[PDB]
């Protein structure tokens, strides 16, 4: 009755690993920060200097 | 359990190559020299000659 018991334990193992892959994949996603785009250059109201 | 292990190694591979594309693209940019525009023609103060 060896084959019958062997097959059962193998089925359970592969199911558990697949579900674990899902959690890891989805957690991996939506895990990217990125950047902001600086606005257009600031208009120059004045440039001057003093002592 | 073949599919489960196969998929994992494939995910990692594609992620690594994408990040490498980014470094190469950004390094490629801002890598253009260009030119200067020579000023307006120089005014002629004098034209002359001697022996």
């Amino acid at each position: 009755v060896s084959p019958v018991i062997a097959t059962l334990l193998l089925i359970l193992i592969a199911v558990a690993a697949a579900v674990l892959l899902y959690t890891w994949v989805s957690g991996l996603s939506a895990n990217v920060a990125g950047t902001q785009v600086t606005g257009k250059s600031l208009t120059l109201i004045q440039a001057t200097w003093a002592r």
